[PDB]
């Protein structure tokens, strides 16, 4: 945005998304990791958990 612009990139969300990523959730990955990219998000939300990923 402008005049400092604090928060994702509301733009990069509508793309991690469209693979199969929660709405809600993928947000919160996005700013954790600060909109570095689409599989930095899908990748912190497996660093937790999830037995399968591919």
């Amino acid at each position: 945005g402008s005049s400092g612009s604090s928060g994702v990139n509301r733009q990069m969300l509508q793309e991690l998304v469209n693979a199969g990523c929660d709405q809600e959730m993928a947000g919160r990955a996005l700013k954790q990791t600060g909109s570095r990219s689409i599989e930095a998000a899908l990748e912190y939300i497996s660093k937790m958990s999830g037995p399968s990923s591919g």
